[PDB]
Order: structure tokens, then sequence, then C-alpha cells
């Protein structure tokens, strides 16, 4: 018997469990207290930033475009709105029914995003852009480092990562960005999202 869970199983038990229900709220409708308030206004700007981003280059309509650790589709959900073709996967098979749910009742039989129970480390095929947000700060920076170079390897052209710059882990940008350099991409847009509790950088690299 092992003293301890691996991290990727620690996350997943929690967001099926009470993790489920805490952040569906935060990421829905309905009451909350003002800190969870607060991340919910700061989720949604980070949300809307990279949504601008994607609408802004004008070939957004069509994209494939992979939501690695895609939540409850908050993400998802207004990019296959606009038009991209959308493949959304995240650990917790309880988030991820829950995003297939708000899909279904958004978007009906039109341009759903496609969603699958999935580590994202386990991830294949290709795509123009990857995205992931607000995932890389439940693991520390070495199993970060793992993660945005599979992420990387996924990428035909970028990738877009937000993390909470330095449980919870913070990361060093500058380690961030070594770390996306060292798979082939230079950074080109960057974004960041400052409330009260919630802070969120938002990288855009390009593969070079
Ligand atoms: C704070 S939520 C962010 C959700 C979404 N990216 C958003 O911004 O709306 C973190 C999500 O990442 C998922 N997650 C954590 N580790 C993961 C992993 N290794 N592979 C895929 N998803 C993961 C969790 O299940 C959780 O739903």
């Amino acid at each position: 018997t092992n003293a301890a869970l691996d991290d990727k199983t620690i996350v997943r038990d929690y967001f099926n469990s009470t993790g489920f229900d805490r952040w569906r709220r935060i990421y829905g409708d309905g009451q909350v207290n003002f800190v969870q308030k607060d991340i919910r206004v700061g989720h949604q700007q980070t949300v809307d930033s990279v949504v601008a981003w994607l609408v802004a280059d004008g070939n957004l309509p069509g994209l494939l475009v992979c939501d690695a650790g895609c939540g409850v589709g908050s993400l998802s959900i207004p990019l296959a709105q606009a038009g991209a073709l959308v493949y959304g996967s995240d650990i917790s098979e309880k988030m991820v029914g829950e995003a297939q749910q708000k899909a279904q009742e958004v978007l009906a039989y039109g341009n759903q995003p496609t969603f699958m129970t999935q580590d994202l480390a386990q991830l294949g095929g290709k795509y123009d852009t990857v995205i992931c947000l607000d995932v890389l700060i439940h693991y520390p920076t070495e199993e970060a480092s793992a993660m945005i170079s599979h992420l990387a390897s996924l990428a035909d052209r970028r990738l877009i990562l937000s993390f909470a710059p330095k449980r919870a882990y913070q990361h060093k940008e500058a380690d961030i960005r070594k770390i996306l350099g060292d798979n082939g991409f230079s950074i080109a847009r960057t974004g960041m999202t400052s409330t009260r509790f919630y802070y969120s950088r938002i990288l855009e690299a390009v593969r070079s």
C-alpha cells in the first residue's frame, strides 16, 4: 500500500467529489460567497480574454482546438459557439458529464464540442491550437513541465496556457517560458487576470 496517492489521482478524486459541487457552482449560476464570486468573475475574464484572442485572428470557424482540462466547458462552449471544432477533455468524469449537459442545453444539435474523460498526458492526435487554462495550478513545476511538453507535442501551431505566477502551486513565468522554449515555442500575446482572490497569467505560445 502506498503512503500517498499520486497527484493526478488526488486531483481527479477531488473533482469527482466535493470539488465538483464547489466548482460547478463557481463556474455556474447561483449564490456564492464573496471569495467564490471573485473567483467566478476572474475566471470569466480569463475565458473571455482567450476567446477574444481567437476571435480576433479571424480564423476560428473550423479551427481544430484541444481544450485540455476543460472542466464544465467554460471555454469549450463559447469557442464552439464561435465555430471552432473543439475537442475538450478532463480527468474528471463528473466535470466532463456536466460540460456535455451544459453544451447540449445551449447548443442542441449544432456545433457541439466533443467531450472525453481522459488525463491530458494521455491525449493523442494533432491540433492547430491546444489550450490549458487553470489546470497547471494543481501540479508542481516538474510535473507541469512534463504536462506542457506533452501538450506541445499535440500542437501544430499554438499552445495557450494560464497559471498562477510565483494543493495549489504557483509557477515562475521564467520557468514556464523556458519549458515552452525548450519545446520549440515562442511567446506571442500575453494576458493577466488580477482580482482579489484570483490571479491568472495567460501566455500564447506559437511554434517557431
Ligand atoms: C480549475 S478547473 C479549470 C477548468 C477549465 N480549464 C476552465 O478554465 O474553465 C481544473 C480542471 O482541470 C482538471 N484536471 C486536473 N488535472 C488534469 C489532468 N491531469 N488531465 C486533464 N484534466 C485535469 C480538473 O478535473 C478540473 O476540472
